[PDB]
């Protein structure tokens, strides 16, 4: 079978931006990216479509994902609570890389960071489950408006997001 394909459509202080689809790697970490695919159809009643990315920070990452507290301390998985770090196979590799946003071992939620660079630091460290197949341009685009603490200069949101295929 065949590696799930998700997207979301950004907007920018509700302006459209673009496009951002990424293939999950299900063959690896089928309980990370089926937690991300269900988070982005909303198939359990809640999930990332409205949310924003919170903290951007130009050259290293962009995260989102807290659709609960829309700063950084909330969200939550499919899975009735965090969950565990399923494994570390995958690697930081380079930009468009898609890994989960956590508080220390296996405190997995729904925060996630799609990097811009190569941060091979969080190998071992946050589980890797997908990255951008199209729309990086649209990465690049969002991550000019964040800045040096990851306050953002605009509001960076998912307008809209889903199951592509």
């Amino acid at each position: 079978m065949v590696n799930p394909t998700v997207f979301f459509d950004i907007a920018v202080d509700g302006e459209p931006l673009g496009r951002v689809s990424f293939e999950l790697f299900a063959d690896k970490v089928p309980k990370t990216a089926e937690n991300f695919r269900a988070l982005s159809t909303g198939e359990k009643g809640f999930g990332y479509k409205g949310s924003c990315f919170h903290r951007i920070i130009p050259g290293f990452m962009c995260q989102g994902g807290d659709f609960t507290r829309h700063n950084g301390t909330g969200g939550k998985s499919i899975y009735g609570e965090k969950f565990e770090d399923e494994n570390f196979i995958l690697k930081h590799t380079g930009p468009g890389i898609l890994s989960m946003a956590n508080a220390g071992p296996n405190t997995n939620g729904s925060q996630f960071f799609i990097c811009t660079a190569k941060t091979e630091w969080l190998d071992g460290k946050h589980v890797v489950f997908g990255k951008v197949k199209e729309g990086m341009n649209i990465v690049e685009a969002m991550e000019r408006f964040g800045s040096r603490n990851g306050k953002t200069s605009k509001k960076i949101t998912i307008a809209d997001c889903g199951q592509l295929e």
